[PDB]
């Protein structure tokens, strides 16, 4: 059981690694790093705020775990009703803008068997594509 456990924390935090290669890596309070493509943009507020958008989320296993676009439904949530590491990027994320976030386990859940929407010892990727907060406020 923990063989495999042990595996996700060696692959994903492999990939995070090398992922420092991506320009324009930059560590948030919380300790997020990404890859801005398209910063700004639009208006919002803090971790407060509630911004409808779509993403694509993959386990570092390679598989495709969920995704909102695909379902034909996007996704509807606020920044403060996700885990700790999101919270704190999304907060800084403004309408229209777009962000690839990846959280380490011990950034969001833990590396320990508490691994909620992330593995355990499971590096993650996220594609979020903000298009507008509240209606576009």
């Amino acid at each position: 059981f923990n063989k495999k456990a042990d595996e996700n924390k060696v692959k994903g935090e492999a990939f995070l690694t090398e992922n420092k290669n991506k320009p324009g890596v930059v560590v948030l309070p919380s300790g997020l790093q990404y890859k801005v493509i398209n910063s700004g943009n639009g208006v919002k507020p803090g971790k407060s705020d509630t911004v409808t958008v779509e993403y694509t989320g993959r386990l570092i296993d390679g598989t495709v775990f969920d995704s909102t676009e695909k379902t034909g439904k996007p996704a509807t949530f606020q920044v403060s009703q996700v885990i700790p590491g999101w919270t704190e990027a999304l907060q800084l994320m403004p309408a229209g803008s777009t962000w690839e976030i990846y959280v380490p386990s011990g950034l969001a859940y833990g590396p320990r068997s508490v691994g909620g929407p992330i593995g355990p010892n499971e590096t993650l990727i996220f594609k979020i594509h903000l298009i507008s907060v509240k209606k576009s406020s």
